[PDB]
């Protein structure tokens, strides 16, 4: 079966690069039960704290590559190397909040501390998968620790997430301060909603702050956990809360020799 | 002797650098304000950003037809194929402009996305002979071209009352009344002086939200602008009804409305 290009950009031009769609697997058409949006949206009263005076900000007169940058020290340190990539020593299982520089900082918009706010840079592709529906894969080699894209969607409350019957696209921000908030990319979302779960993941989510510092609304950034070959499927560990829920419905089809949520794994766990 | 005292007053925040020169006196680069590319808030404004309240269009082409609902909201799309306002655009009393948004089915590069696309002409902060700092064009600018947005601090009408230095205060005007104070927070617009014979006009635009209490102020050339010309708009009589007693006008256009000698004619006739 030929692998037919079916959308030259599902992003409709809102990203820095086009995100094309292909299907060389079956006859499913281009997904369109959703609204592609590049940044988070709201559908109820949220009042994100956008007071510019509330912003912690640095006084740097360099490119903010020094350990004296206040933005960095907030982040423990700036975990970005010279090329914008997430340092190898990054506690990539217990990752701390990253505060990027903002509009209150004295530094320039091109400082070393502005990776996530600068948008997608890698060429990605939405494609049809063998046993998982749609997915996202890389069209280039991606060095470890590179920023991929942001988990974008509809900002909703922990209570609103309890009510929603379709939790296939629900990201739990998990607010330590106050109440949990969540991102539901079921009706409004970006390329991130199409990323499948891998028991051997290659991207990780990081909580990030940029143009605001309202702690109920960290933004989710995905970075490569490893070097990634061209054509290879992006996926992150959805977690064990997702799979104790969706265990009655489907099972993991990732195939990994260390797969935790395949039908065999569950049935072998019941003994 | 002209010197360059800043390579980009916006610090890379605009699509193009906005340098500052002075060949007039010893005033260094003004730094008594934070430059911001986009409006900021210093208290809770409760701007309706509910995506489901956006009026949006269903076009798939470039939104150049008359079934573009976002053009209908604006009477018509007033942008020509090159992003410029049509010659027939009501310049005295512009109509509100509703640009296409993130709820539109159209693409981000359609014909109704001028102001949201940012500064494109080359502009320069320079020291004028009499008006402190001004903003001059670095290039020929045809009529209808978007120049810049009036960016600053959103404040209420009551706040604007207790603001002592009202030399950067712009009126949106309305039920509920709000202001843009560019005094403490501003973009390059705060340096555009007043000209009795203006060559730019402000237009109220809506882009990512359609909260009618917070139009964004977009400047467009009301005529062709020659290379080196200073950008100015008509502050209006409200500004000069409180500022003229302190300082008189210096535009010097033959048809000056707030000049020194133009005050004496109305004072002598009346
Ligand atoms: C598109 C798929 C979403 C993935 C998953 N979705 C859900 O679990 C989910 C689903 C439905 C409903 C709700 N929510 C509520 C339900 C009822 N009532 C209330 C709420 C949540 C996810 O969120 N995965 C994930 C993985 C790592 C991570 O990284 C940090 C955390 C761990 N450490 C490693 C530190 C870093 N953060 C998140
Ligand atoms: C440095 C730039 C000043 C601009 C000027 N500022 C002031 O005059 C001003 C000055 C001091 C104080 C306040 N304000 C408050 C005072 C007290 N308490 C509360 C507030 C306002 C301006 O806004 N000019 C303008 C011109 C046309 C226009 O276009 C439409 C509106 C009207 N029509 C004639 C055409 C359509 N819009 C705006
Ligand atoms: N490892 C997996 N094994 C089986 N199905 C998966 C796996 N990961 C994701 N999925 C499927 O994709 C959904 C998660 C979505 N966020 C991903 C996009 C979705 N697959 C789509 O094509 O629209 C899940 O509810 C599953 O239906
Ligand atoms: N036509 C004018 N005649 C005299 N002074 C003007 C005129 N237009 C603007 N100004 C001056 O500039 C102020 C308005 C400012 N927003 C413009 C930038 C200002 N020239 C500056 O150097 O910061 C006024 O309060 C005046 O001090
Ligand atoms: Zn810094
Ligand atoms: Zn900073
Ligand atoms: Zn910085
Ligand atoms: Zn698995
Ligand atoms: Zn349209
Ligand atoms: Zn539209
Ligand atoms: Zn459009
Ligand atoms: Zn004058």
């Amino acid at each position: 079966r030929t692998e037919k290009i079916i959308c030259r950009d599902v992003a409709r031009g809102y990203e820095n690069v086009p995100i094309p769609c292909v299907n060389g697997v079956d006859g499913e058409p281009c997904p369109e039960d959703y609204k592609y949006i590049s940044e988070n949206c709201e559908t109820s009263t949220m009042n994100i704290d956008r007071n510019i005076t509330h912003l912690q900000h640095c006084t740097c007169v360099d490119d903010c590559s020094s350990s004296n940058c206040l933005c960095g020290q907030l982040s423990i340190r700036c975990w970005y190397d010279k090329d914008g990539r997430l340092l190898q020593e990054f506690n990539k299982i217990e990752p701390p909040l990253i505060f990027e520089c903002n509009q209150a900082c004295s530094c320039w918009r091109n400082c070393k501390n502005r990776v996530v706010q600068s948008g997608i840079k890698v060429r990605l592709q939405l494609y049809r998968t063998a046993k998982m529906g749609w997915g996202v894969r890389a069209l280039q080699t991606i060095p470890q620790g590179t920023f991929i894209c942001e988990y974008v969607g509809e900002l909703i409350s922990d209570a609103e997430a309890d009510v929603r019957e379709d939790d296939s696209y629900l990201f739990d921000l998990d607010n330590k301060d106050g109440e949990v908030y969540c991102i539901d990319a079921r009706y409004y979302g970006n390329i991130s909603r199409f990323i499948n779960h891998l028991c051997d993941p290659n991207i990780i989510p990081v909580r990030v702050f940029m143009l605001h510092q309202d702690l109920r609304f960290p933004r989710i950034a995905f970075f490569s956990s490893r070097d990634i070959r061209t054509g290879e499927e992006l996926g992150f560990d959805y977690g064990d809360r997702f799979w104790d829920i969706k265990s009655k419905y489907f099972t993991c089809q990732c195939g990994s020799e260390k797969c935790k949520h395949s039908a065999e794994a569950i049935a072998l766990e019941q003994s």
